[PDB]
């Protein structure tokens, strides 16, 4: 079995509660910084699905990961939906103005035919014929988060409403993420909701976190690295014993600690945010190298 | 259960070679240090056996390593054997007189009443029934180390009869060792000898060496990691460092990090090819008990 082949395993086996204890699979966020393998502008790598699979991919070889990360929180979910999203710069800006229908039902081929999403799609899929098998991870915004870029953008709607149909925007992403051929999902955070809001969040990290399992891909909550959520099955939480199963770091490589060994909680370790996509190609590779004991 | 025995197994796989790629063992070399713990003075702690087994096995528990050290490269073959070595200071130092016989045959319970061997000896026994079962390791100076430690002091010997002393001298305490209860054996050498005595160096570690398998406990030649990469021995598990080349897949072997715990790596993934991890040299004893604690959690990313 190759060492990758292992490292999926390891995640569907996660999903269904079934995993055996083992080092954590390092999961950095990185996109912007992957366009300095071509020397292309971030902002045109992730509207092409071709392009966006030589960046990511080789950098990672170049890095010795098992994973990559094919989206990382980027206002996508915004955009799909009718937000107005900045395209002139990375990482992208949510605007003031939105023509969205948060009451309609989502429609799964406008989904996936936005030209950032579709690109990463279109990226899942050439990824996952890698002789190497990667883990393909695909990072999203969370529903408090996506909840939050709606109403600054202009959408008014309340809460139960609100946070219902950002559940089943992300619901409908991990479907179309997982079939295309993701192994590993995240929902990013910036705080937990108001307590007002609590209820209605858990709701839509366990709705779309149902539709993760039922393609054998593990959800997971990331909140900042600087009670828990959920509680049905045995979820991956962040933050503040019990047995959850991720770790969140800081996007600053410089910052790392070593990877811990093998007896520790975690099963997963994944950054808060995209790596700075100014840092340098060689200085990623230089702190990885150092987080590995090479 | 039992998280030592696995580790103790690994170990006992190592010295027939037939591991299973894991994650690696890490045993710094860790002796004088540990004496702050009680705050008694090193030189005493190393001839009390329980004083011992209780400085060192409460600093293992408190840096949550799976092994600890229990004799560190520190004139204990040269002592044993009649050198004149320092009894005021830790660690100690070789002298400049010598009432030793090169060719008489060793006399292993003159040996093992040597009193850091002896109280050595002691503290292994009693480390044995811990429960968690801990790799019980010992390192000592390697035969060429040994054979020029002899001649400062001012021993008159060829090269063949004291290798061939220097190697009866390891090969009868690594038994000694073992029947105790050590798990590890390793020994320590600051540089490959001269090729006029490169074959009697490596007799002599294959004599050793072969009484450490012999008892399922493998025997590990460590050189310091400052040096660069050269050849390995086959009598000895090999121990390079992490900026050398790695070696053939037909041999399992170790890795050599230096004693200074501030400069240590982060330990390598589940993927790398050592099956241990060692330090050329005991950790400073000067080094604060606080600090050492400090750079272990910083290795293992606590």
């Amino acid at each position: 079995e190759a060492a990758g082949a292992l490292w999926r395993r390891r995640m569907q086996e996660l999903a269904r509660g079934a995993g055996k204890p083992h080092a954590p699979l390092f999961v950095p966020l990185i996109m912007g910084c992957a366009a300095q393998i071509e020397a292309i502008p971030a902002i045109d790598m992730v509207r092409d699905g071709t392009r966006l699979r030589k960046n990511l991919s080789e950098l990672r070889r170049m890095l010795k990961l098992d994973a990559l990360t094919c989206a990382v929180p980027s206002c996508m979910e915004a955009e799909a939906v009718g937000v107005e999203v900045s395209q002139d710069q990375w990482p992208p800006r949510i605007g003031t103005t939105a023509q969205v229908d948060v009451t309609a039902e989502i429609d799964a081929d406008r989904l996936a035919a936005s030209p950032r999403i579709a690109a990463a799609l279109d990226a899942v899929r050439q990824i996952a014929v890698d002789p190497g098998e990667p883990v393909i991870a695909a990072a999203l915004t969370g529903p408090a988060a996506l909840v939050a870029q709606l109403r600054a953008a202009g959408v008014e709607a309340g809460d139960e409403a609100i946070y219902d149909f950002a559940g089943r925007i992300l619901a409908t992403l991990a479907r179309l993420y997982a079939e295309a051929g993701v192994n590993l999902l995240s929902w990013h955070e910036a705080a937990r909701p108001a307590e007002e809001q609590d209820d209605f969040w858990k709701g839509a990290l366990g709705t779309a976190g149902n539709v993760a399992r039922f393609h054998r891909v593990p959800p997971v909550l990331v909140l900042p690295a600087s009670w828990p959520a959920q509680a049905v099955p045995c979820p991956a939480l962040n933050h503040p014993p019990v047995r959850t199963h991720a770790r969140a770091w800081a996007a600053d490589p410089a910052g790392w600690p070593c990877l811990p060994v093998e007896g520790v909680a975690e099963r997963l370790i994944l950054t808060d945010a995209e790596v700075p996509p100014e840092t340098e190609i060689a200085t990623l590779k230089a702190q990885v190298e150092r987080v590995r004991g090479e």
